[PDB]
């Protein structure tokens, strides 16, 4: 396989499927990507992950660099040996977790201080010594609401790091060999600004270009008016990556607007906490209608969790609050993100991408 | 297969191996239960269980006569279709929990009252509904140290609760021709009182006698003191279970003084709170000394733990809270736990377990 080559084999609308070839293996498109928080998909072996569907998962660099070091992980011969995924790992670039999780952080063109200094050249060498796949760029999520001046300065910058994050990478052989690097387009709402940042990223060009600053509660509406005007902005010939999104139904219509993949903590964590994804809509499985109910979490999912317990069985084990509860709800929600992707996939190769989009709302949200 | 057939095939001294046959699967003696408190053992589906080399859990009745109820199991199918295990399942009488857990007891020659009546005759319905494949009588398990007078006393009353257990369990005419029935040998560590326990549980007749009242500090050297006189007093013939042990060698002593099963939340809980079992000994792997070593958590094991993950990554994931630690280091501890009890088998088939017991004592004791 090639360091990178993304083909599209079918389109429906702005709708894409097709192909991402790495060297470490195949990811079909569009693509949902379980996070790894400090170097576990949590509450899942790999080899359940990938039971699922999984072709690529998300580390967290935040986590990783503070425990256990990304120097140590490089020492014990990098994230997929020590975490026993072989497959592609996009890593984020550290900079967002920085601004939310950190204290006294201190923020300047050369890059961030923290107590738990993060500069373009270091995240993009942490990405190195974790042996990520896909490098992200580092930069600034603009938080929400910004004001047009607030949003431009801090788009600017962004640009001018990005910059910083392609020849760091591009200065180190090996990484510029085997790895890609992925742009982010910032500009908050603003079209203006989103335009410059689209020109300004495909100036110094990428393997891949992500929508950042999305994920930060504008709400459905707003995201979706957003993506209308952005994503034409971006090279048509890359994968398009809506970083933390997020819900099936904002899946559904990034998709028809254009974007290839996916990332959130949604399935993972709202497993934990019992909610469980059904073609019907989510449910919460501790509530007490569940305690004597039989049937699977969802009456149409292949996955191992629905072949084999009842939601009356899970539902003890999240009120128990047993670890079993978490893997299994957790397992369920990841397939059913995989069979989403599937779905949509499929549909999109077909030509009914449209229709499926539609039945998916009607009955997701009878 | 029948209802219960106990056959012993080897013997050394007073170590004995072979197989007990239940109509829901073959366990081989000496045998390890790994213990699931409600419905579950922590952090293993049933099919790990099953893959270090368990062939019968125990399940504690007491979380489970009050969450989800008994009634409510047995409404649901029973423990074995609820949890997903559909091998034997040995069940706990409740009467030990009640003492420990509960709030308010208050005891009688009927029962115990108590607040989150259990008596003999509720104890074998409860584990009836549950669907239990080995039941036991319900006793009182006596405090250490005890003076002569009161362990008399709780032993005599076990005594006649052990006549109610048996007479309850035979009157129910489904339970009586597919479970089995234990009785438990009380008398504390005095002699003619275990004497007064073996002759009163052998006049009414069991399937299986367990030793109790042996798990509650007094400290291995007086344990084995007390199993030596204690085990011969029991039925040759029938298999002798030594509830709530233990350590691994507690485990190898016990056998070469004439135990079968054993149960004990040692590899489970010590393993969620980082201790791993090795040939070499215990092991603490949040020690810092594991931070970077990549050798398996014990160097023969065959788990799937010790074939992929590293002390480091385990370290790690225990350090950081994380699910997965506590995946691995249970399903490792049980694997070990499985691999000594076959280790122990395989010596008394082949005439070598003195031999065996020496090996292991000078090398997980250097
Ligand atoms: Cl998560
Ligand atoms: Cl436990
Ligand atoms: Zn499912
Ligand atoms: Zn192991």
């Amino acid at each position: 396989r090639p360091r990178f080559s993304f083909s599209i084999a079918a389109r429906e609308g702005k709708a894409r499927t097709g192909t991402i070839e790495m060297k470490r293996g195949v990811i079909r498109t569009p693509a949902f990507m379980p996070v790894g928080t400090a170097a576990t998909v949590k509450a899942l072996k790999p080899e359940t992950v990938r039971a699922t569907g999984a072709d690529i998962i998300l580390g967290n660099t935040y986590h990783l660099m503070l425990r256990p070091g990304a120097e140590r992980i490089a020492k014990l011969g990098g994230l997929h040996s020590f975490m026993g995924w072989d497959r592609p790992i996009l890593t984020d670039s550290g900079g967002y977790q920085v601004m939310s999780l950190s204290s006294l952080t201190k923020q300047s063109e050369e890059g961030v201080t923290f107590k738990s200094m993060l500069s373009p050249e270091r995240s993009i060498e942490i990405q190195h010594l974790l042996g990520s796949d896909i490098v992200m760029a580092f930069d600034e999520c603009t938080p929400y609401p910004a004001t047009p001046s607030r949003a431009a300065s801090s788009m600017e910058r962004s640009m001018r790091w990005a910059k910083r994050s392609r020849d760091a990478f591009d200065s180190r052989k090996e990484q510029a060999e085997n790895a890609a690097l992925f742009g982010i387009q910032q500009g908050s709402v603003f079209e203006n600004l989103r335009q410059q940042s689209a020109d300004a990223l495909a100036e110094i060009g990428f393997d891949g270009y992500a929508v950042g600053g999305l994920a930060v509660g504008e709400g459905q509406d707003e995201m979706f008016r957003v993506l209308d005007f952005s994503v034409p902005m971006l090279p048509d010939d890359k994968p398009h990556y809506l970083m933390g999104v997020g819900k099936p139904d904002d899946i559904v219509g990034a998709v028809e607007r254009g974007i290839d993949m996916f990332d959130c903590v949604l399935p993972t964590r709202s497993g934990r906490n019992g909610q469980a994804f059904t073609w019907d809509g989510p449910i919460n499985i501790r509530n007490a209608r569940f305690s004597e109910d039989l049937k699977p979490l969802d009456s149409e999912c292949h996955c191992a969790v629905c072949q084999k317990w009842s939601r009356a069985y899970i539902h003890h084990l999240i009120r128990a609050g047993e670890i079993l509860g978490a893997m299994l709800m957790t397992e369920h929600n990841i397939a059913f993100y995989q069979q989403l992707m599937q779905k949509i996939r499929d549909s999109i190769s077909e030509g009914r991408f449209s229709q499926f989009a539609q039945d998916f709302r009607a009955r997701y949200f009878a």
